[PDB]
């Protein structure tokens, strides 16, 4: 009935590699967690939200030495929570105030491709800034925005780029959650970068099969501590690493109770002590801190190094409140063979998708919208362990239904919509994918350096009532 | 603890079931800011009496951005002004009257004695006239209101816009950590259902006698109306003061909605929710919470699907949050036994009668000894077959009481509280817990107010065992 154990097959995990590196606990002192602050619209004028954002230079103090040079949305690193809402339209205006094209990816919103998307095809070249205009549909849910240009997506959320996005949808949202950014409610943004005289070098610590860094990030912070003020705390976990995958474990086993996956709610919560999360998985969780005094220390922890430390402060409110057995209805009754299929092979500079690496100006797949199609994602890896490895498969433009791993139930925590699965080699995991726009969406292992390699295909998107050219560019 | 998701009363007897219904449409309209109705000042202060005077008058109101609308309004052209009384004090009022028809002052809410100073069908005040009149309050802090109350067009004048906000503040009770800043943190939200004939009211045009509706929600007589909120929290008095429109309250965005008060005073315990319900005359105080919102952040509030106020996020001045206590007041709700009085209200469109009569001016309906706490059986016969059934408001003048039970289980989450207003529901039998302060002679009626014309009114007669007074009772209408 409780889970204490990580998810996925321990044979492939990353620190079977040969060129790993572990997580070193810094020596400095426990910095205040560092919370993004709320984007502000620049105006509302009707059923329209105007949104500006600036992916800007800027120096910030990581460490308790020099400042640190870091790139960010609207600030010195990292992005402010941007807030949408399901059934709203939404003006953004996307400066860039860099020194070399950035994207927007909206890494969870199902809007057009591929400009919109933010994909590799909607650069903004330095000093030069981007308009785009976008509907919402889409449920409840934590997403997050990183630049996905081609090929140096990974530099650049190395250097800092990264966001937390929110999409409420008051259809399915549960509004007894604790809703309070930053007091109750709050992200765990996850990171690993290493420090050359408090500086990041991309160049330095690159790895074609996923850059790793000896030092663990928390929303830009480091030894990251915060004050509960309330007695339960919804945390919206984040692994935004190149490769690192985040094993979330505490040093008293506190009870996560899982609401959340990447693509909104999960039907039932799920109880663990422990949980797994490869990049660009999200999981929304819930601690409860009514069984202890004051003062008392949570420790939070990627494997044996601690990276958030949760305090416990006098409780100004009791923001407990019941929840439903079932948080969400999902059909999931859905059989047949795949009518889509992709095979995920090689690792190192051997990364390919069905045979082939990335052509920008190519169409890998097409689907038409609104039907559900169900695809069948595969990795041939070694799965004698420490030959192994684990690929994330993320698909834009949808969240999709993991139906089975090689025919059998998937995870406890994956009924829920998923824009982004863990493959292990020799898995077959069959997804139900639907389409609700049109347009070019990619779908690609998220180890970014594995992108940059041209582990990415695209997919078309057709409307049935609109056949549509596309006159694709390569852009490199 | 859990979050009300859900209205309160049977969907299957709301108002949209009747056949002539109207939908609230939209206005097209400019965004209008929000009319705060100014504070009565007093006339004079000599002791423990505060002098009041209050014209009801006619004038001319922009509502529209177009022509002017001829509107009824206390010391104003349409509505009137927040008037504050103060428990444990003395009131002289002068009503004068400037209109050109006959009117009253009902003091809905207010304990005071009956019928002179309750403004009931028993006070009228001929054009040109006015009168004046004394009493103490003696109440809890609460929120009530002033509407005419003349035999048989209570409707109409209030359709025409005599309508204004009463602040009832009884220092032993009152939370003063709660908003208090009027106009600032802590607004009215009076809603009113109308209808514009080149932008004119014509009550005579829409009138039905099952509730006359209006195509066009107002708010403290403003539509479209914004309101820019300085301050993290925000107070509002909820008032459904339309003829029969029934107030279903929501949020585009779900914020919780914690009410502190019901009609007759604060609740026992707070109660969030992200909706609400209110009948006609049913006040509501309510706390919203804007501290989870950046600036210029719209948070719309809608009457049934339809927006009716929009609170803009402006830069916070203050912090104006305070801890409140789990114990909002304390209510003694402990009494037992076989009901000492009987309310069977019947029929719909003008079946409208009181256990089986229609309204006699001249008539004492029933009798009850003031100070005790007597318990009625208020009941509605209408169809429960969803859709051929009707939500009566119970109004009591001269009195708050307490909801015991709805068909002998507890009653709805935030009806513990005293009301002076309680909605029925088809086949419900409600078990009130009643008792008169003052002595006089009080109207019992359905307050959708097409109803208390067609003659859904009985009297009480609320006797002081030691000291009675003889009633002669005449009939004006
Ligand atoms: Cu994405
Ligand atoms: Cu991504
Ligand atoms: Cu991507
Ligand atoms: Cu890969
Ligand atoms: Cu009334
Ligand atoms: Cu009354
Ligand atoms: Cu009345
Ligand atoms: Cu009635």
């Amino acid at each position: 009935e409780l889970i204490k154990n990580y998810f996925f097959d321990e044979g492939a995990y990353d620190y079977h590699d040969g060129a790993y590196k572990h997580l070193i606990r810094p020596k400095t002192k426990m910095h205040k967690l560092i919370i993004p602050k709320v984007l502000k619209a620049d105006k509302i004028e009707g059923n329209t939200t105007y949104y500006t954002i600036h992916a800007q230079e800027g120096e910030t103090n990581i460490l308790d030495g020099k400042a640190t040079h870091t790139w960010g949305y609207n600030g010195s690193l990292l992005g402010p929570l941007i807030r949408y809402q399901s059934g709203r339209h939404y003006h953004l205006t996307l400066v860039n105030d860099l020194p070399e094209v950035t994207t927007w990816h909206w890494h969870g919103l199902n809007i057009p491709g591929p400009i919109e998307d933010g994909g590799p095809h909607a650069p903004v070249l330095p000093g030069k800034s981007r308009e785009i205009k976008f509907d919402v549909n889409q449920p409840t849910m934590t997403a997050w925005l990183h630049p996905h240009p081609c090929p140096h997506t990974a530099e650049q959320v190395w250097k800092g780029l990264a966001a937390p996005v929110a999409v409420v949808n008051p259809l399915d949202d549960l509004p007894q959650l604790p809703h309070t950014w930053g007091v109750d409610d709050i992200p765990l943004i996850f990171q690993d970068r290493t420090f050359h005289d408090s500086q990041w070098d991309y160049q330095a610590d690159y790895d074609m099969d996923g850059t790793l860094g000896d030092t663990a990030l928390v929303n830009g912070t480091v030894n990251a501590e915060f004050t509960v003020t309330r007695p339960c705390l919804r945390l919206r976990v984040l692994n935004g690493a190149n490769r690192r995958e985040l094993r979330l474990n505490s040093d008293q086993n506190i009870v996560m109770t899982q609401i959340a996956s990447d693509g909104g709610f999960l039907p039932h919560a799920i109880e663990m002590t422990k949980i797994m999360l490869t990049n660009a998985e999200r999981a929304e969780i819930l601690l409860d801190f009514s069984d202890y005094k004051k003062g008392d220390r949570i420790v939070l922890k990627a494997d044996d190094v601690p990276i958030l430390t949760l305090k416990v402060g006098e409780f100004t409110e009791d923001n407990r409140r019941q929840l439903p057995k079932t948080l969400k209805q999902i059909e999931r009754d859905f059989t047949g063979s795949p009518s889509h299929q992709v095979i995920m092979e090689g690792m190192d500079d051997s990364v390919r998708i069905n045979g082939k690496l990335y052509d920008m100006t190519r169409i890998d797949d097409r689907q038409e919208i609104g039907k559900n199609e169900i695809w069948d994602v595969s990795n041939t890896n070694d799965s004698m362990p420490g030959m192994g490895m684990i690929h994330p498969l993320h698909m834009h433009g949808t969240e999709f239904l993991v139906l089975s791993r090689n025919g059998k139930k998937p995870y406890p925590n994956e009924f829920g919509f998923k824009d982004t699965v863990a493959v292990n080699p020799g898995e077959h995991v069959k997804l139900l994918v639907k389409f609700n726009v049109p347009g070019i969406f990619m779908y690609h292992c998220h180890i970014l350096e594995h992108e940059d390699t041209g582990m990415m295909a695209q997919i078309e998107a057709v409307d049935p009532n609109n056949p549509q050219h596309w006159n694709l560019k390569d852009l490199c």
